[PDB]
């Protein structure tokens, strides 16, 4: 995604760097729970993350890595810290890993567009009280009303995808635990704030992608609402809805199937940014913006 | 839609008739409400009441308004309905604040809760076909894992998938009937919650002339998403289904058009194609093809120390 | 298709009796070529044109088809004529009949679109003429020729959407002619005013199919920018738009792959009426329709 | 795009400098033209280029180019380019009726020609690896019927991919120098048509302030039917190939936009995202996708009476 469009929270949360971070983070609480089990030596986890905070993963071990090119990954994390680590990364798949990190980061970036809507949310409210009572004959604050009316069901969306996608798999190469006890992965999920997949297989299913990229693809529509009824930097607004239109239809081709989903290193990381970017571009726009018997009765549905 | 891949249910669900059953109903609703406000006479709403339970619209009905509609869609239906309840006097009452919009588009979501009940209904016939499987080869060994184990998984899909379609239907089941602009100016509150609960919705708690487009979007994701988690069942049976695939392409195709309406119906009701081919085509497609998928499921008939826990989170 | 939104050409072309007459040409052009070959009773082609030309396949026929329910329509055929027909209908796959019978009929509703195409092109041409000094300061007559400049691209885009689509398959169950000698096909073909598909397997390749509803999505778009531009019923054009768009998408996914591709019936037949109905409408809008020193260079560029 | 599915060709061909030295092309072109007609001193637009060969705007010019933007694009442009020359006399003769969209959108269209050569050359690989297969399994008997075949399928969908794709080359292959609202007025047409012959472009017949998107959406089109030629081998050799699918998937992804842009791009070229993203990714796609293909297509390696003849209509 080219930088004009970019947050700097989303090119930090979807960096290489910050991958590489949750990676780790994915290794050390799975060898923390094979150690309550025997099965790796007390202390070598608390090792890896006493030496992850004091010399944290960046561009130079990104780049450390893109030669050894999750064997690469490994070999460049023992190396990175001098460590018997290496011995210890036991049943778990590259998908348990990878799907479980990709989770932990689309749990953040939901809660950055949530954070955005919030701001959009509560400049529609006060554009919506502040033009109560102006006449247009109606209430001209009853549009704005309308725009948030659409922006809390976008809310109720979102918070629901960042419920379904929010899932840590740590299940072995079939998904039916044979390799790793259930209990690493509860132990896993409980420390990244994530919940066990309840039935997984080599991956996550992707109907939970899709509902995170529609929902996505919802909120670009209702951004677009606003841009097209306030035209009373509005082509950007209808460009990105554009695209988060675009990028949804390879996540419902991904939903039926293994890996033949390239395709979620691009739409992930896009969709979030953009709808981030969008929804950060659209306060602002709100920010510097200029028969009634029954408007306190609308207003009243909403607490105003 | 082709007879081919339709349900009976939802041939008659989409008909003709069946929309002015439930444009007449609406109106109907409503002139109970104007006479609770003293705005019709007393024993009217009944009347016409008891003559559609009496003498059903039916396909000379829907010939009457096609050719009313020749000469002007709203006005050649309230026509059509004074003229065949053979009572002028409704005729005054009708429309008395209400748009063609509070009609049409409190129909359209009254039929389209419907039509998600269908689905749903279809959807819990599937369900329980992938129980079935799911307990049948719960110590089926295959390549060396439990085979039953891919029939929960495709079980936890289709659940979420019944919530999915169950928010959709909490979502679009909204009347309006707020007038004009969707201030109420013109027709008290009271009409529209009164309608929304005969009719077994709620008040859309903010209207302009349309109700907002991002409900109607919200139900043709959750159809191209479920329509992804049954072509995934028939991609893995193949390892009949080029019927189930091509269903989900289409479920995908009809999604592009909801989700430019969202920005784009307000400035369509009347003048456009695209809710009336895309909404009954969606939820026809969806309908036929879980009975399809429920037919195929129903025909069809040491490393496994965690499967009786795995089966136990769903309860089997 | 919803009778407001189909012309009467487009009814009739995509009827099912429309489709089994065009299926019985197919029969009988290939029992012709047969013939030629020794292996049908000389006289039996004629005897079944003769027969359709006398009694054209009806709604009697289509009904009577829908009950035996290509086994179905070759009984309902033989009966239908009360023929030895039956034995002769030796190597052609379903594929062979159908496939070819579905190009024919593509092949006739890209002329219709064509045909109509012309009728907007022509007014757009008299509308850039009429106000080809009017002030606007520019020439008022410029934008007009902006629109028919890409309307004669559409018609360049369908001209060979026209000639891909335009095969006959009529080459057996793999499609090496191993049971149907090429010289069937070759007669089929010239009798259809269709080429020979030079390579099919068991169907036609679906680029072709494809490529037509990649050209009349590009077709939408011109027709929703006239639309849109003109507001100086356009709901109704900017909707059958958004109906194109949706169309190829299930079409772009039948390239890769049998019969997976329900599709075909909804999509070809309704985008072609869609697309006939829309120009159809335009033409109808435009005819009822109301610095400058290198308009006439311009205007030269396209003959005017 | 990630460095994972991009080409070095296309990493540079749209890299930001690439995009400068185009618009640099452009200006100095036109500045030739402008000499002609007697409107800039002699011998300027010939040292303006001889500068452009001599020193290539790289990665420095482009960082200048991103400060002097965060306090204004093509001011910013034309203010670096005459300061890394080191001639405020340039500085007066750009711009000269010239508008933004007149070097934008005809150096996208450069760009688009150049994208499109590669994809070309790419397929030819493509056809010539397909070729090589059909021929080593002409006479290999598979299920009862010659195994080339398929090989030879694959082929002439790519070779109808190859006449598409050139259709396109052609279609998007235009030059716009026509001024504020493109008929001319503050800009005679020999300024484009000197230009055009230039780029190897021809001029844009009709312009608006932009050239018009159908042109952009056949191209898009085009690399869309091509991601399903590429991904039909994928999936029938399947019987690695997941990237080339995936592919596959983008590039019908990326077509939506452009299909929207058609009526909606003339009301973006400077505020809006889409064009940036999808002409860029859909191309180093397609460039990718073949390559991929062409490597593993080159890794790999009585019923039959009318082989020969089916082989000879391909010239094989």
């Amino acid at each position: 995604m080219i930088a004009r469009y970019q947050t700097p929270e989303m090119a930090r949360l979807w960096s290489e760097e910050s991958r590489y971070r949750m990676w780790a983070r994915v290794e050390a609480y799975a060898l923390e729970a094979w150690e309550a089990l025997g099965e790796v030596p007390k202390g070598l986890s608390a090792r890896l993350l006493a030496k992850l905070e004091e010399k944290p993963l960046d561009g130079a071990f990104a780049r450390r890595v893109a030669e050894l090119e999750l064997v690469a990954f490994t070999r460049a994390l023992a190396e990175w810290t001098g460590d018997e680590v290496g011995r210890y990364l036991l049943g778990l798949t590259s998908s348990d890993i990878v799907d479980t990190a990709q989770n932990a980061l689309l749990v953040e970036a939901l809660g950055l567009v949530l954070e955005e809507l919030k701001g959009v949310e509560e400049a529609l409210k006060a554009l919506a009280l502040r033009h109560k009572h102006t006449p247009a004959p109606t209430s001209f604050g009853l549009r704005f009303l309308s725009f948030l009316a659409a922006f809390q069901r976008d809310e109720e969306r979102l918070k629901r995808a960042r419920e379904t996608i929010g899932v840590a798999m740590l299940s072995g190469s079939v998904g039916n635990y044979a390799h790793v006890p259930p209990e690493v992965e509860a132990h896993v999920a409980s420390r990244l704030g994530l919940r066990p997949e309840p039935l997984s297989t080599q991956v996550v299913p992707r109907d939970r992608h899709a509902e995170v990229m529609a929902a996505l693809a919802i909120l670009g529509g209702n951004i677009e609402r606003v841009a097209v009824e306030l035209r009373l930097g509005l082509e950007n607004l209808t460009g990105v809805a554009r695209l988060l239109r675009g990028y949804l239809f390879p996540a419902l081709e991904d939903i039926a199937l293994d890996i033949s989903h390239s395709v979620e290193r691009v739409i992930l990381p896009d969709a979030t940014t953009l709808a981030h970017y969008a929804l950060r571009r659209l306060k602002g726009i709100l920010e510097g913006l200029v028969f009634l018997r029954h408007v306190d009765a609308i207003y009243a549905r909403f607490g105003l």
